[PDB]
């Protein structure tokens, strides 16, 4: 049963996501503000008692002088945060003819040099070690489809836009997508009740929810900037769509997971996993997403400035 999380995932969608406020007297850096608000969110919601894994990560990007590229910079910041969170989860998972000539062949197959070892026992262990490392990574990449964002936060400081993302891992979510691949509550427009523009500013990425009919759906957030509304909503859908493309790419085949694990091996450093993963997302091919309905549109004029941010919430049914 999905029981428990139906209210966890749906309530997470419904919480306000205002830009994190920060007084002039607050001496914290963007990273400290985000860590504090994410740690508090994780604790006050008892997320570690609810999920087997809970993680958090931050990404930052510069904005221009007039802050006119805020939306683009913020989205980039989210992308880095997400990828960092994914890489840390994988890293965490990774931590927790004579006989002799056939061994040598197996070492060479894995890129190792048999001469670098002096005993057959030394060759045998270097080999089993390579295999456990590949096994670990394959399990980690395969589980990404269960690593889901549940809350994002945004902070602007010192000429940057910084995004924090809290992710949770769920076997059921992993299993739902695999079953969705072939096998087999409240409305989305109803979860965005009187959620104003300001309340949506901190929402980045995708979310999984469940409607009236007990059916899962995926929401994707997006923002744009410049009547010019016509244009802002259009560009906001570009970002929301890219969020879905990245989601789908992350649900890779077992063979794609193996190739990446082999390609990396030539605990494991998350920084190494992160570039390899970033590479994979940039190179993976497109796949026109079908049936995307807009379930929310909003507009928020930035305080003190003349700039306006537009946003959309798209719903995709897989």
């Amino acid at each position: 049963d999905m029981g428990a999380d139906v209210a966890n995932l749906n309530n997470a969608i419904s919480t306000d996501s205002k830009p994190v406020a920060t007084t002039s007297q607050d001496k914290r850096s963007a990273e400290e503000i985000l860590n504090d608000v994410m740690e508090n969110y994780i604790d006050q919601n008892n997320l570690r008692d609810r999920y087997d894994y809970v993680g958090s990560a931050i990404g930052t990007a510069s904005v221009n002088q007039t802050n006119s590229n805020y939306v683009d910079s913020a989205q980039l910041a989210f992308e880095k945060a997400l990828i960092k969170a994914q890489a840390e989860y994988i890293s965490f998972i990774s931590a927790n003819a004579l006989d002799e000539a056939k061994l040598d062949n197996q070492l060479k197959e894995q890129g190792l040099n048999p001469n670098d070892f002096a005993t057959p026992e030394e060759k045998k262990k270097a080999l089993l070690s390579q295999q456990m490392t590949i096994k670990s990574l394959t399990t980690g990449f395969g589980n990404l489809s269960g690593l889901l964002p549940i809350k994002t936060f945004v902070v602007e400081k010192d000429g940057n836009a910084a995004i924090g993302v809290v992710v949770i891992y769920s076997d059921k979510i992993k299993g739902m997508f695999e079953d969705i691949k072939h096998g087999n509550g409240q409305s989305p427009s109803d979860l965005y009740k009187d959620k104003s523009g300001e309340d949506m500013m901190g929402d980045y990425g995708i979310r999984v929810g469940f409607g009236e009919d007990n059916k899962p759906y995926i929401l994707a957030y997006g923002q744009g900037s410049y009547s010019a509304g016509d244009y802002g909503y259009k560009q906001a859908a570009i970002m929301a769509r890219a969020n879905l493309v990245t989601l789908i790419a992350g649900q890779m085949s077992t063979q794609e997971a193996l190739t990446m694990s082999e390609d990396i091996s030539s605990r494991i450093d998350a920084t190494d996993i992160e570039k390899t993963l970033s590479t994979y997302y940039k190179t993976k091919a497109n796949l026109d997403i079908v049936g995307l309905k807009t379930v929310k549109r909003w507009r928020y004029k930035l305080p003190g400035t003349e700039n306006i941010v537009y946003g959309v919430v798209l719903k995709w049914d897989p």
